[PDB]
């Protein structure tokens, strides 16, 4: 679970691009972010969900979206939760509800944009250590070391847990699922977007959701998961490549 | 890890880089002696460097006059602060003074002085006196096996779990199988159960990381790791407990044992 000071180094120069996106309107809600490539930045579709509420046509999301939302990637401190933020253009087409990833598009207010984190494809780690970095519970930026779940092992894992709510006829959609990468993490609680590298400092999967229960007065997660920057960025060369090949190749 | 009793082992993200800026304070000690052989150490005060005292036992020898001890270790020991990667192993050291005064074994630490050949001195790793944790998370920096220099956050053990987690780990893995054995003495460890001068955690760093610091949850220099207490089994060696001095043990000794050095290094 130990990393090397090198990979660490690495890893705290990183985090300033992982950023805490916040808004409060109609509703009221947190999660986290970061640069993806250039001014635009990636997170999950169901925090646009949340973002937007239900019943509301789609037509006015990105209006929505360009309207309340704020994101912070200085948040280190508690003082520092809701200060130096970008504004969204109100803008919303790249995203997809079965991978779970949604871009934005940040707005320039004269402030010094973070480093995009997409160096390009790295294959997702089969097992061994990870890094997640984001903001659990709202609170400040966090990084946490943590284990990989291997595919074959997922079905064990589960049942084992479940026998030391759900049942096993619920995990059937991160069972035999080579998009996701799952793991045991602390960040079980909102961090939904928090970038997921592997034991060398790359961008491997943005941390997704897990399972919540409640033991001795304390909430605890079964299994978390994550879908891969390799599964996202597929799925964006395949569903919007004028906009992939505008952003990426020039 | 989320299934049984478990303390938070992640750690936010200013804590983590000012551990990142400590780490160029922890040192890989290396000597080429009679044996040959490697160690953590950081930089205590000014030029001072900390490290263990069985370090120093390891680096001299058996049956050595204590008349050499100083002039072996001036002649032999070198210590680098930009061992990341592997080719840094034994790159840019500096020769320790031949010095050798400041020590305990008890608490089982040695002060040692770093010698100006035109390298950079690290920032010094003392800034004051900090309470131990009585559990909670902790990090260490060091060098582990001889690797790169790397970082650890461990659990703490309440000291008064001391006498009760150990057992519980020995009967469960000694009541499996004969060939279960442990590589210390009970001696040795009821020297650490109700011993408040040490704190005890669940960590990694069991093997060649003596002297390595032991920060707290804030990044705070509050112990040096000593050593553990190993145990093969399967053919494999892990370690029940492992445990380092307090600073503020260590501090108290030096005042104590050592007053004019304590007034010409840290008042002045």
């Amino acid at each position: 679970n130990s990393s090397s000071i090198k990979v660490v180094k690495l890893l705290v120069r990183l985090s300033d691009s992982v950023g805490y996106l916040f808004w409060d309107s109609a509703t009221t809600g947190y999660a986290t972010c970061f640069v993806f490539k250039g001014l635009f930045i990636l997170t999950c579709r169901h925090v646009i969900d949340s973002i937007v509420g239900d019943g509301i046509e789609p037509s006015k999301w990105a209006t929505i979206i360009g309207q309340c939302v704020r994101v912070t990637f200085g948040y280190e401190e508690l003082k520092d939760k809701e200060t130096n933020y970008f504004f969204v253009e109100p803008w919303f087409e790249i995203h997809n509800e079965e991978l779970d990833y949604a871009v934005l598009k940040l707005k320039e207010n004269g402030q010094q944009v973070p480093m995009e984190l997409y160096n390009g494809i790295t294959p997702v780690p089969l097992s061994g250590l990870i890094h997640i970095i984001g903001h659990p519970y709202g609170e400040k930026k966090q990084i946490d070391a943590c284990a990989v779940i291997p595919q074959g092992q997922r079905a064990k894992k589960c049942q084992e847990r479940v026998q030391s709510m759900y049942t096993q006829r619920s995990f059937q959609k991160i069972v035999h699922n080579p998009d996701v990468i799952t793991y045991d993490t602390e960040f079980f609680f909102g961090a939904a977007g928090s970038p997921v590298f592997d034991s060398k400092g790359s961008l491997v999967a943005m941390h997704a959701a897990g399972f919540a229960y409640t033991y001795q007065n304390e909430t605890r997660s079964i299994i978390e998961f994550g879908s891969t920057m390799e599964s996202i960025l597929l799925d964006i060369k395949q569903r919007h490549k004028p906009w992939y090949e505008e952003v990426f190749v020039n």
